């Protein structure tokens, strides 16, 4: 009615900071054969590296994957996901991300440690066997990678470093593109995520 006085000042928004930076240079050499090495070896060399780099960053964000939200996966005695063979492998069972991922990284991690598809001794045919086996491995590395994007994109940011996922994607594409070994529809689900993200250079 008369002379009243009222005021309130407040503005919160303190964002935390303190992330580390990895100085990975001379990555170009890692994209193309070293000086002059065999191709069959190159493929096997980059596989362990590629899968190791992708499998490594996923281990930090994989812990984020929670809830049944995983399109339901097959795992367990009664029903489980088997590799190599493809005779009826699609049934609903209790299986989370860290669970299905295990079988994904397991298979891959196995071959990298299974002296048979790698160069060591004479026996297995690289230009025939290593190709079929390697084709199943490469497809697995990317497939699992996308998991971080779709299944838990936010999880990437929640871990401070997010550009890492996108950065590694370049080497995953540039590498296959440089040698021209791309194929399958796996490439389809790529132009979309790139367009949505955009292009930030400056």
């Amino acid at each position: 009615m008369g002379s009243s006085h009222h005021h309130h000042h407040h503005s919160s928004g303190l964002v935390p900071r303190g992330s580390a930076t990895l100085g990975s240079g001379n990555l170009r050499q890692a994209v193309m054969l070293p000086e002059g090495e065999d191709l069959n070896e190159w493929i096997a060399v980059n596989t362990v590296d590629f899968f190791n780099q992708i499998n490594m960053l996923y281990g930090t964000i994989t812990e984020f994957c929670t809830e049944s939200t995983c399109s339901v996966m097959s795992a367990g005695p009664r029903y489980e996901y088997h590799w190599a063979d493809g005779t009826n492998i699609k049934k609903p069972i209790k299986c989370s991300a860290p669970k299905y991922i295990d079988y994904l990284m397991t298979w891959v991690q196995d071959q990298l440690d299974d002296e048979t598809l790698f160069p060591s001794k004479i026996g297995v045919p690289f230009p025939k066997n290593f190709m079929s086996v390697a084709k199943t491995i490469l497809k697995r590395l990317f497939r699992v990678y996308a998991h971080i994007y779709h299944q838990h994109f936010d999880a990437v940011m929640q871990l401070q470093e997010e550009a890492h996922l996108n950065t590694s994607f370049k080497h995953f594409i540039f590498f296959v593109q440089e040698f021209n070994l791309i194929d399958r529809r796996e490439l389809a689900p790529l132009q979309e995520l790139i367009e949505k993200l955009g292009s930030k250079d400056r």
